């Protein structure tokens, strides 16, 4: 669309797309900020929606918007809420620090999309307005802190957590599945003492169970909203309920528990809530980085890895069967990397901030919700695409055991430390299976032998 | 679009878009891989198209492929680079760690068009095919790291490195401007010798001097492609020239330097050019955060703080003059830590390769480009909608000059260090400029004052 | 001046006055790299984990009580700092911190076998692998002194000291909450707030940083000790891991508990690399907190100077009020340490390979230098800055009344438009907001004073 | 045991046996942090410029011969290892380094007036700020020891030990050239490359490394002496910059330059931010390498196993072959180290302000850590690991000939449809390519030795 619309702020008129509902500051915004192709995601835009829905409802409680209006607001941010707007939102990340300019881009597009719904237009005839009405009790300092919240206690929530729950499920599963399967244990990347696959999958089980609770202990801070606080912390120019009320709405629409900061100080000079919980993201990024590689390595092959399992083969050469790439690990490892640098960018700009306000806050929550996108979404495609069909290779695993020198030790009490080290030396001098070894050297018969070694043994329960 | 199209691989069959390009192995990697939302930037697609074209030329170069079906390759990336297919390109970054995925998207792109570009059709009746002709004589393990290195040298050449040079000449341009006014010095934050603004904006300029030569020693390194060493970099199944040949047509097609790596086994191992080379890229961002921080804390006020230079104001309470927010200083800092947090994934996939190939290449070149984006644009940005206009507070510099207690020095030769001192200590004491502190001892008159302290005489040349 | 003493790979001659044996010293010939040792904290729990498994091992009738004894005696004198020259081993060792543990065994025997009135050396009564190390992995014995030394230093110093440091400012919140300041968003002038309001959000934020760490020792306080070498504790008696980790807790006196997953136990540095989550959230905060302390303090004419702090250095006498605020220096330089100590974690962490993580030392060289780091910081910067810290009344007030901020306090009484026509006059021509209001004969001298208070600004 | 230093701040009591003062002694009382203290290259690296600096201004006539000379004389006492323990300050001190500057100053001025037959203490004959601090700044001195020792390091230990291992693996690499084995992508098997070929790969990740550290050096030799307090050089001889840079290039053999910015030297720490991405590359490059060699080495029955390294470790003698590839852990572990010491060398380097970079005792911890970390790690892999790498020629051939990756050679003859028939059937079937070839009848055994060439596929 060519034709433009002529929208006015205090520093005077600029053109907007008519075809499009937001106003003057977003378009400065637009202009200004030609930076790169990071916008805000989806998620931060929907709870910038809840917040103005909500501050909307509290103002009409306690008298200080119309019912008309604050139901045209409501009206105008379900819209949003349901995907009818996504390209009203053109701001890029690198914008003001305080992100205030999406905190306007939000208020022009309800205020012109609410005077439609009260048979008024877009514009500067405008029945419903940016700052009088949308932004009614409220400041950008509060605000863009109050959404960043919303957006990742819910992801946590309703995205994270339920894929990490899932993961664990189908891994707990496999872990009893394969309870009794021995196998080489490896450590310093060395053969090593036997376990069973079961065990080794229950300690991926264990670490995603630590994982959940560290994620858990971390929401009750993000749950604190800085809504209430205003310009710096003491709540001038609101009504002394307003703070309470808005965070028992968010509450009440959202099914989360939210509360109102106890401190407005630290609600807005920092980002500690969000630098504490990406250090828990963090973790879960550490501990999948290490499930996903030992799942990629044993399943190495098909002839000159490991190959104790097998996995599903999602994408396809006919000449060469069994030559597919572990991609569900691939993109696994490298989400996890990028968590990792994530969280560096969430620290310097949590450590940034200065006097009243931390103005590093776009920046901030860009790299959370990416990391918790990649997180749940890499989990959820981990699990249905590889997790779920883990199958061991169990005549590769019994090879590996039984070429092993580790089931030595089973002979020990049978004929004594010295001959059984006398047959491992021996059976690694000159390239034999243990069993050949002993053989060769005549301390015992292959009954014996069969008799003793039995690696069901060696495991513990 | 509801309707399907059939495609094959050796798979199977799968259905795509009917009113899409792309064939069925970007169909599976696109349902396989729904993590997040990041996809392959436009300046690797176009590196991809671009790498296509030369293997074409070069193909036909050397009888191996037809003239007609190398024009309509040509011809079909050519629409790819004039941005006419951007929505043919659906794959994730969080993909195939060798990026072979993007490699057959653009073959299967690339194919469906060329054939109908040849008066045939798309799907399984196709003219020209993805594998035999637009993948002829290379891997994806030799394209997707040559795509990796083309687009970040034609970043780094056409739109990084640009937009230091000019962003470096405007500061040249105001430390010439401002070279005759002297302001107080400030070491610890404290206050400190004199030096001139002009001076002050020199080692910003000398820092954006010595960052420019920095990367412009990573480029060589980055020029080198390891297209030619085809699977694991012995170059099996190629021509011996094709390596030499398809650097030279990307060099020639581009305008850059570019050259067939010496040893394709560190090309397809490592992606050790590109940490390099991002090393750089912090670097600059750090210095970049240093310029912007300056700027930023010199301005602010408009009276409680230094206030000591004017920058301009882009976005707008008329109840609140000189209350505009440094904006274009705060999207650079939120970048430069974003830059710093590339650095740590780059460089965590860096040491990540394993044998014959580095699987962590999508989240590589997404982190690479997406900083050389973020450094050019911004630089750009407050290039132009800051630098170009900031300007000295003539009257508040020397306000702080004078209030300080730092001209004190400037009576030493006159007076001796002791009374110099007795006044700086008196001063300090009871609240008072030296000029009353030593008026007040009787040390001096104030013609006497006037005409030995003089700011302009303690800066050097 | 030497002893020849033996291993499986031969003969190697240790210096006589040491107590170490054969295995340290080829450690000390392979692992020539860079200075960093292991910490005492880390020594420490070392020998803590020793003296426990002795006492166990003589509960379950492994080992004698003569030699139990000894050991736990040997133990002690370790932890009482009469062998801090035994443990000359570097950080960049063998990836499970065999070489550590072994460093342990070989003094802990050699100086056992001394007070059972036998020598150090080949014919020693005690024996490194045998004796000392029973029912003993390196794989778990290791990875249990990371965790012992990190719950300890946690409880011990860091988090004594974020009380104290949190105490402090919150005294100086309350002693400051009436003291009006200009507030400062995006480093511009902003609506007013008390300077003990100011201050009580660092104390939040030290009182969520404290809340932060505790919620992370829990999994620190897991032990490895009974995994053995995979985590099926092979060739362990089955009641060895529990009775270990109680007799670790009876003698530290903290909450140690055998780890109930030994396969994440020994596969994973996971509780150290969400316990320096923590830590780098606690980085995080006191460089905001230190940065705001130095630039409220900037000056003594060009900057800020709301705030004054004590001087602990010198300067030269024609300088007075010139010294830096060194104590913000060494905690803003701390923090940055901290933050890049956390991705040598989280790297080390993420790399385990199948039943055992090999990149420990290096983990917990990294976690108890942030430890001591933000412990040792937050003590240096309380006692030598924070408790002195002073608000500078009059250039508070100054900033405060000559600012434009405060005409808002007339909206109601005049015009919003004569209140922003006084601010526009002011700002145009460097004036104040009274001096403006009077020029434009907007209100009376007496109205403005009754009109535009501060203190009734700050809710 | 005391005596009795004096500062403008009054009289402290200073150890009789140390030859620091009174600065000193108040740092040690206001930075009790960590353990951390300057490296011995940073001391050096201070020493060499006090040295340096005396000499010039005994060259301009502002301090007399005696003085300059036993100035350089208690210099080159301290370059010789005779003040080691004379150092004692935190890393965690005034951020520009001051604190250090003054240790040096008052080591030196008690020393020389010792050697001018006078004592130390007030009544020295040679004065820490008026003699040895002359024409200096600690602004201006911190960076440039800084620099010295960064360019010296890197020039001395790390670039030298990076080409004695390029050369071994070099001379390894032509060993094995003509070895075929396995090719490895996405860890699947894949077509064949020769050893040789594969660590060639190494070798040139290894000369690409030298070469970015070599551009890194022209402005780590730029430096900042001669910018006094603020980079204009007020108060200084105006020759005495480029004086000073000359005399630091002769006294060490390296081509020290004075930095033809000033305010940028002191404003940042931007050489060293520059050079340290440089080692974090040659870290990525290292851990590649390493984690290359200890994959390839796994075993002894159950992993890769295509060569074997050195074993430098005892074991138990019912384990053989079960050694650890310990060398490659230390290795894996220092290049993390490298990682997060970039990260904290990054936040210092991104938070100058004005005049000053105040993070510089950090940076310089971290950098001349990783130089040390980088350069000792490719001495111990080297010798303890790199020259002692040899093929399993029996393995490796194994691995190759029952995999399913020659069948690529039988196009040519038969047809590919025949061919991938012969090599799904082996996969399906356990069989090799030649035993499922003649099993189909599609080939004689003759035709399969005659056509499977891997010395052929290496090209």
């Amino acid at each position: 669309m060519n034709t433009v619309r002529s929208e006015k702020d205090s520093m005077g008129a600029i053109d907007v797309p008519a075809d499009k509902l937001w106003g003057a500051q977003t378009q400065r915004s637009l202009e200004h900020f030609r930076i790169s192709t990071e916008k805000m995601p989806t998620s931060l835009i929907h709870a910038l929606a809840l917040t103005k829905r909500a501050a909307a409802k509290v103002n009409e409680d306690l008298g200080l918007l119309s019912e008309e209006k604050a139901s045209a607001i409501r009206q105008a941010a379900d819209e949003v809420l349901a995907g009818q707007h996504d390209d009203e939102f053109p701001l890029a990340i690198w914008q003001t620090g305080s992100g205030t300019q999406s905190n306007m881009n939000m208020n022009e597009v309800l205020a012109n999309r609410a005077s439609e719904l009260l048979g008024g237009v877009r514009g500067m005839e405008r029945k419903v307005h940016p700052n009088d009405d949308v932004n009614k009790s409220q400041s950008s300092n509060d605000v863009f802190p109050t959404a960043m919240h919303v957006a990742a206690l819910l992801a946590l929530r309703k995205q994270l957590i339920p894929q990490l729950k899932t993961l664990t499920q189908t891994l707990n599963e496999k872990s009893r599945a394969f309870a009794d399967i021995v196998k080489i244990g490896r450590t310093h990347l060395q053969d090593a003492t036997p376990l069973t696959l079961g065990q080794e999958i229950s300690g991926w089980v264990a670490m995603l169970e630590h994982n959940l609770k560290h994620i858990e202990y971390s929401l009750p801070h993000v749950a604190e909203l800085a809504l209430g606080g205003t310009a710096v912390g003491t709540g001038l120019n609101t009504h002394p309920e307003y703070a309470r009320r808005v965070a028992d709405e968010l509450a009440v629409i959202t099914c989360a528990p939210f509360v109102t900061a106890p401190n407005k100080f630290e609600a807005l000079a920092t980002c500690d809530a969000l630098v504490q919980a990406h250090g828990a993201l963090k973790g879960l990024a550490a501990s999948l980085m290490k499930i996903a590689n030992d799942v990629r390595w044993l399943a190495s092959g098909p002839r000159c890895g490991i190959g104790e399992i097998s996995i599903p083969e999602n994408e396809p050469s006919s000449i060469m069967p069994g030559k597919v790439a572990p991609t569900q690990c691939e993109a696994l490892t490298m989400l996890c990397c990028q968590v990792m640098g994530n969280d560096v960018a969430i620290n310097m700009g949590g450590a940034s901030g200065n006097f009243e306000l931390n103005v590093f806050r776009p920046m901030v929550i860009h790299n959370f919700l990416q990391s918790v996108r990649l997180l749940a979404d890499g989990m959820e495609s981990f699990n249905k695409h590889c997790a779920v069909g883990i199958e061991p290779n169990r005549e590769r695993i019994n090879q590996l055991l039984n070429e092993s020198l580790m089931l030595v030790t089973a002979l020990n009490t049978h004929i004594g430390y010295d001959k059984a080290a006398e047959i491992a030396k021996k059976a690694h001098k000159e390239g034999l299976t243990l069993k050949a070894a002993a053989l060769a050297l005549g301390y015992l018969s292959e009954a014996e032998f069969d008799s003793w070694v039995r690696p069901e043994q060696m495991v513990g329960s």
